[PDB]
């Protein structure tokens, strides 16, 4: 909260406001970069070259 | 997906993955200019000057 400030932060499945209060299963993080165009794309539903 | 790039691209009545397995009726195309605040305006249920 005093270093890293997001542009995009959306959750699927799940409130944010209940975050702190579950445990989780298995946790995989991907890494990519796009342009800033592109980030809309990033979702369960779209079209689109990426 | 070489040349044209769209900042916004949203569908409505029809899932996006889905267009190229359909056969579409009477397509028409309305060209316009606003400006970058009023790009949200153009949805259905909206209020604003344009
Ligand atoms: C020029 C008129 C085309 C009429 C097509 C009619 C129905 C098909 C609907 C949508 C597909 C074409 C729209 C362009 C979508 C760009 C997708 C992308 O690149 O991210
Ligand atoms: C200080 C006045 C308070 C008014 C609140 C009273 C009722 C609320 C109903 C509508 C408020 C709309 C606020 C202006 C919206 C601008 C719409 C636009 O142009 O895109
Ligand atoms: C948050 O960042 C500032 C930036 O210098 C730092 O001084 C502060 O100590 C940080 N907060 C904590 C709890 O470390
Ligand atoms: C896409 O655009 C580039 C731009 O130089 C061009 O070289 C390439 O041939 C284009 N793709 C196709 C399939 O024509």
């Amino acid at each position: 909260y005093n270093s890293t400030f997001f542009s995009t932060f959306k959750c699927y499945g799940v409130c944010a406001t209940k975050l702190n209060d579950l445990c989780f299963s298995n946790v995989y993080a991907d890494s990519f970069v796009v342009k800033g165009d592109d980030v809309r794309q990033i979702a369960p539903g779209q079209t689109g070259v990426i």
